[PDB]
């Protein structure tokens, strides 16, 4: 029925093809997992989807032990590609982006929902540029029936975790995702990842506290895009921009043009 034609990713359980309909020649991306508990809870949180800021999911079809996951095929690629490395991108492309990223992670924290892996490699662009969030293997409830669930579990990407998920036994799940949006912003804006990781042991991070904003990536981000990476990248989550306040910042709502 299918045929798998190039591989477009690989997770920690599984690989992502692109599949061509040997009919139909219609092409998607198909997740492909070999062996359980996260498959079901992956699956149930697929069916839960429905924005315009979130990859839409088809179903999904078992053969024993193979697992087979149907999404949505972005044309546009991920938007990891859009990034030129040590530049970025024009600025009032990664405004658009990210206005985007908040609507999909509104709408997530919205169904009490976490993605727990936000970065470039997971945000995919259809036919006329919108951004979806992509790859649910690590998302999870964090509110349910109104009662927010704090997380324990250490997961996601080292560059783009926020500091309180390598210090604290368990935290809030919604400062984590702003956290990894604010290093995303920061990706668009200067081409680079600011650190390995956002611990004391990381100069790089240790200089960001230290506020030496003279020093790359901060060097090549404008005054307003800065000043909004200054609320997002504050290490007590407490402390930090939540998305309605993020909503009411400068350069958020900076009409810009080309
Ligand atoms: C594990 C990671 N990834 C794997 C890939 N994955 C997906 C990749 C997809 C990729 C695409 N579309 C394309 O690649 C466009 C460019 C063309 C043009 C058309 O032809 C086909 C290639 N569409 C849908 C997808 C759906 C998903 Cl779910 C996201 C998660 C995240 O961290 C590292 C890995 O990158």
């Amino acid at each position: 029925d299918w045929d798998l034609v190039q591989t477009l990713g690989e997770g920690a359980y599984g690989e992502v093809q692109l599949a061509v309909n040997r009919v139909t020649e219609e092409a998607v991306a198909v997740k492909i997992v070999d062996m359980p508990e996260n498959i079901k809870k992956e699956i149930c949180i697929l069916k839960m989807l429905n924005h315009e800021n979130v990859i839409k999911f088809y179903g999904h079809r078992r053969e024993g032990n193979i697992q087979y996951l149907f999404m949505e095929l972005a044309s546009g690629g991920s938007l990891f590609d859009r990034i030129e490395p040590d530049i970025g991108m024009p600025e009032p492309d990664a405004q658009r982006f990210f206005h985007q990223l908040m609507a999909g992670v509104v709408y997530l924290h919205g169904i009490g929902i976490t993605h727990r892996d936000i970065k470039p490699h997971n945000l995919l662009l259809d036919e006329r540029d919108n951004l979806k969030i992509a790859d649910y293997s690590l998302a999870t409830v964090f509110r349910y029936n109104n009662r927010e669930r704090l997380l324990n579990k250490m997961c996601g990407t080292l560059p783009y975790v926020a500091p309180e998920l390598l210090k604290r036994r368990e935290f809030h799940a919604e400062p984590v995702d702003v956290w990894s949006c604010g290093i995303v912003l920061t990706a668009m804006l200067a081409g680079e990842l600011p650190w390995d990781q956002p611990s004391d042991s990381c100069q790089e991070y240790s200089d960001w506290k230290e506020k030496k904003t003279y020093l790359n990536p901060w060097k090549k981000i404008d005054s307003a895009p800065l000043a909004l990476l200054h609320k997002i990248l504050v290490e007590n989550p407490s402390a930090r921009i939540t998305i309605p306040d993020i909503k009411k910042d400068r350069w958020y709502n900076k009409p810009l043009k080309k």
